[PDB]
């Protein structure tokens, strides 16, 4: 499912992230605009073999399983699969880990790069939420 932006704001906010671990969410939409550009489905191979899944593009090295990322862990206990699901529950829960883990958004590198700092708030401007 590919959301619209005031659509996916309001998804996470029904989903409780609006201000989960101090982030607004115009974080979180912003982050979501770079990982995935709102798509559940995008999915991206890295490097060390590990994989990017769904619209917070979480990597199997930790968080979730997708049976070919060698010596990882699965955090979130969760097939990674479940990360692309048009429902964003799964990746909910997941990204609230992932955030709570001590380098807070920053464990999302692009969001450390192109959200981090800037006037967040221009993802949910104008949305019903
Ligand atoms: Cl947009
Ligand atoms: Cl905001
Ligand atoms: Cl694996
Ligand atoms: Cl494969
Ligand atoms: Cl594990
Ligand atoms: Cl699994
Ligand atoms: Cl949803
Ligand atoms: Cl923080
Ligand atoms: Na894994």
């Amino acid at each position: 499912k590919v959301f619209g932006r005031c659509e996916l704001a309001a998804a996470m906010k029904r989903h409780g992230l609006d201000n989960y671990r101090g982030y607004s969410l115009g974080n979180w939409v912003c982050a979501a605009k770079f990982e995935s550009n709102f798509n559940t489905q995008a999915t991206n191979r890295n490097t060390d073999g590990s994989t990017d899944y769904g619209i917070l593009q979480i990597n199997s090295r930790w968080w979730c399983n997708d049976g070919r990322t060698p010596g990882s862990r699965n955090l979130c206990n969760i097939p990674c699969s479940a990360l692309l699901s048009s429902d964003i529950t799964a990746s909910v829960n997941c990204a609230k880990k992932i955030v709570s883990d001590g380098n807070g958004m920053n464990a999302w590198v692009a969001w450390r790069n192109r959200c981090k700092g800037t006037d967040v708030q221009a993802w949910i401007r104008g949305c019903r939420l």
